[PDB]
């Protein structure tokens, strides 16, 4: 049996300072059966510390950021260099027009960029330049993707078939909701209605191209297809939201692995090396609209700052070694593989998405492609073995709508170890309904 | 002339064709200072930048307000390392957002809680949205030219916006009016006070130059807008821990309901915070309501960066220190200014100061606009000619950090003599 004592001391103490204790929801333990959550006291490659000295295998990943292992060495190099030299100037700097470079050769259709410092920061400029450059208002998303905590992308449906949206979250008046259309992912039915009735008025269309916000969903075959097809027909832009994709699946974003390309690109969690960063690009003509070029005002007093940008370089370079995410996809194959032997073996009901290095196991029968069968999974099973799994020392995120991602530091015999940690919690999980 | 920047110009030209306008702000562009390619840095130590050129510079942008300790602090340099080493962003609690939020609440005893963003923009819009959600109305209230980041209702000019892209939606929830008058403040809340869910105020302005609210006036907001049921947000991002240890609201002894922080408090990485009363910041999941989230927030390198930022600004004397040097300094630019007959007034708290071009006392937004912004270009081209890096807009603050000695000001009063020569020159 592992103790959590000192997490326990620590999150009493952190509930006197933090609001709930954390700094993020998901942090919390509420969606798992509550509890402390676990603090870490450090990471290394494919392993995290608790402080209470448990190892873990980590398949967190910080939620998405994390592909080169915690503390890869490259990217502690660039980092210290960088605090070396001054983290922040808040002038133009190399790094810059090199980390921008680096990112247009990767994805050939951004024919600009500029650097924020968030995904959320990312997302929120977007759709302000699309605003801008369409001249319209109204946006649409898909029901269930997450686009960042800002006002707009925190709305949902939307009673009723494409309708304006209603705020999913207090202090967002209705104001701003009544400017989002919610339409189910991968339906090209409610998207072709909503698009008839509301076209006219929307100025972009919100794409997680593919979706790592309610477990790893694929868009089904001519689904993104349809998606610019429909948008660009009624003069509405595509944003891919790529904060996730971007070199999670192969050196470039989801858009050029599966071909179809958008207007403008939102980008943040793996191109900052673990530090804070957000970018976004796109079609020259649509770029030109933001200041001091444009119109569009963008700003951010630590954008395009030296050590992110550092540490951005470092990790793509370390991303582009030959045969690095063919490695995460036989791994990941692994693991998807021994997990569903667990559940067979088990009688636990499972279905398993899994594109290359990223999977989620979901608790029910059903195969997931929306939002909607994401949400009637069974969360009481994910939060029992959520903990089981914590007790055989792997780490995931705390919730059924979370993906587990493999790093380039995660080895066969570390996988292995899951699938028999992964076996005894399914064991568990049979001994007890 | 003596002082080239052909390299930054051949860095800006290809910037251009990958980075729109060839900056990640638009602040850095030299657009407001008459054009051309802005310089360039290469590297930054205590109180001086290089630029790509060789150049040395002594700073007073401090990144347009973070740089307090200078640049790359062996403190904070260290204590960034130590996170890389051990690993920069999990996405789960640690010991050291506890200890910097306790740190946080020590300078800053009107904190009750706090949570950690990632920039002074997402601390803003997450104040407003909390106040929103606490008293269950939806207009917010802001003084003319003030800026509160880059997110859309902060970007309004109900009022009208001035960032295209932001619908009018958005224009209707804004009321805008001028920083330190009282009759128009209570004008404003006499009509739509019912519909306010807060003010924001910048207890002491940064972004029209140096501004301090007059006497009385942040009481009688706090006075005007309580009565009115709504909340009091001061965006501290530029003030807390730039003139003491603490916020502005330390320093005036006036307390708001929210507070956003920012920029100083990383110690140079990506950071803000919010806090303020424990009855409205039960509002914020996952305790209530409200949500507020960042895959970055609290990240161990920005918690382990502002802790050894902090306790660099813990020592002796280190604030009065910074004020006497800034009184040296305005000293020598007043006299600098009577003797080459250029018209300016100076505004200075502490070790922060704006030099404006004008006879006008400098009091809101609409004075400070009026100011002579063509003088202040090329004052702005002539310092740099002397090895001085200000920050290239009229509305900009020049900033002293721990680093900057007498000697350093000493020259800097010389660089300023010799460019109102060349302006009295003409």
């Amino acid at each position: 049996v592992v103790k959590f004592t000192k997490s326990e001391a620590l999150h009493k103490e952190a509930l006197e300072h933090i609001v709930g204790g954390v700094n993020s929801p998901s942090r919390s333990f509420k969606a798992v059966g509550g509890g402390a959550p676990i603090a870490m006291e450090r990471g290394k490659g494919a392993y995290f510390w608790d402080v209470d000295g448990n190892k873990y295998i980590d398949y967190l990943a910080a939620y998405g950021p994390i592909i080169t292992g915690h503390a890869h060495p490259h990217i502690t190099k660039a980092i210290t260099t960088a605090a070396e030299n001054g983290v922040l100037y808040g002038t133009p700097t190399a790094l810059e027009v090199k980390f921008a470079k680096m990112l247009k050769e990767a994805m050939p259709a951004l024919d600009k960029v500029r650097f924020v410092n968030s995904g959320t920061e990312a997302v929120m400029t977007t759709i302000r330049v699309a605003r801008a450059y369409t001249g319209r208002t109204k946006i649409m998303k898909f029901a269930g993707c997450y686009h960042g905590h800002s006002d707009l992308v925190l709305v949902a449906a939307g009673s009723g078939p494409s309708t304006l949206g209603t705020p999913d979250s207090a202090g967002v008046p209705q104001s701003i909701a009544q400017e989002v259309i919610t339409v189910p992912f991968n339906n090209v039915e409610t998207l072709k209605e909503a698009l008839d009735k509301w076209g006219h008025e929307v100025a972009a269309i919100l794409v997680e191209p593919i979706v790592g916000n309610f477990g790893i969903v694929e868009p089904k075959p001519g689904f993104l297809e349809k998606v610019n097809e429909l948008v660009h027909e009624a003069g509405a832009l595509v944003i891919y939201d790529e904060v996730i994709t971007a070199f999670r699946f192969m050196y470039g974003g989801a858009q050029d692995l599966l071909g179809v390309t958008p207007d403008l690109t939102a980008l943040g969690k793996v191109i900052g090396g673990g530090l804070p960063i957000g970018a976004y690009g796109g079609k020259k003509e649509i770029m030109e609209q933001v200041a001091p070029l444009g119109p569009a005002y963008q700003a951010g007093t630590m954008a395009g700052n030296p050590a992110s940008m550092a540490s951005g370089i470092a990790c793509l370079e370390v991303l582009q070694q030959e045969g690095l995410y063919e490695k995460l996809d036989e791994l990941g194959a692994t693991l998807e593989k021994g997990i569903l032997e667990q559940a067979a073996k088990h009688n636990i009901d499972i279905t398993l998405n899994r594109l290359k290095g990223a999977l989620t196991v979901y608790f029910t029968t059903n195969t997931i492609e929306d939002y909607d069968a994401a949400q009637d999974t069974d969360g009481e099973m994910f939060g029992k073995f959520f903990k089981l799994m914590l007790q055989e020392g792997v780490n995931l995120a705390p919730s059924k709508y979370e993906a587990w991602f493999l790093t380039t530091e995660h080895t066969k015999e570390d996988i292995e170890y899951t699938i028999e940690a992964v076996g005894r919690a399914f064991a568990a999980l049979a001994d007890n309904k």
